[PDB]
């Protein structure tokens, strides 16, 4: 696992300062997260949220935030983002003659002609409310 | 194109607090599909602004994508994007030109070549925010 140490560190970094903060709940926890991580993030809520369990830091919204990925370089110092680097390479992937066809056809058969069963859809999968 | 996908959403949100008697709505969950393209925090803008003033304000708003799946209409099968993506990818990677151009391409800096450079903002999680509550005095 790579999702568990992730989760020790974020969930000792939280209660390390929810302690010396005399809190009395932690209500919630935002994550950053570089592009660079291989990592699947609801793995992280599940790890994250079992280690709260009976502390102050259970029933706690995590949200996640993704950090976009640049670098600089020391001899020119062109500082740069990844972007730049993927089309740099997508387009080494275009003289290998590459692709069209597959991704508009059914791979089973020729096909060609399909139908979307899920993908263009907005709905309210839920709500979270107060009453009396 | 979001102003109305926002208005059918704090109108939904919204009339769900009216037939529950809530006295305030604290998160919504809104999933969108991939193949939608729509501007993800236009629309958040667009809600924020609905629900100004009314029991929903400052309502935690987060978003869910909702994966392609295709059924072809000529064998009926259906299958999911990730498996005709993931497949340049499994075959882009075979290729022995890959692992030198993948270095060509990310090892490198576009301005000279060089080959040592350093990070920025990328690797590593850090916690950005923790809200609490004290009752201290
Ligand atoms: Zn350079
Ligand atoms: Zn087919």
């Amino acid at each position: 696992m790579h999702e568990w140490a992730l989760a020790d560190a974020i969930v000792r970094t939280v209660l390390d300062y929810a302690q010396r903060e005399g809190a009395s709940r932690v209500k919630a926890v935002r994550v950053v997260l570089g592009e660079l991580q291989d990592v699947a993030e609801d793995i992280v809520k599940f790890a994250m949220e079992q280690l709260f369990a009976g502390t102050i830091a259970e029933g706690a919204e995590i949200e996640f935030v993704e950090e976009e990925a640049v670098f600089k370089c020391r001899n020119c110092n062109y500082e740069w983002k990844l972007k730049e680097v993927k089309d740099k390479f997508d387009e080494r992937i275009k003289e290998d003659i590459h692709v069209v066809h597959a991704f508009l056809a059914c791979p089973k058969c020729g096909s060609h002609d399909f139908e979307v069963v899920k993908g263009r859809g907005v709905y309210v999968a839920g709500i979270k409310i107060e009453k009396e």
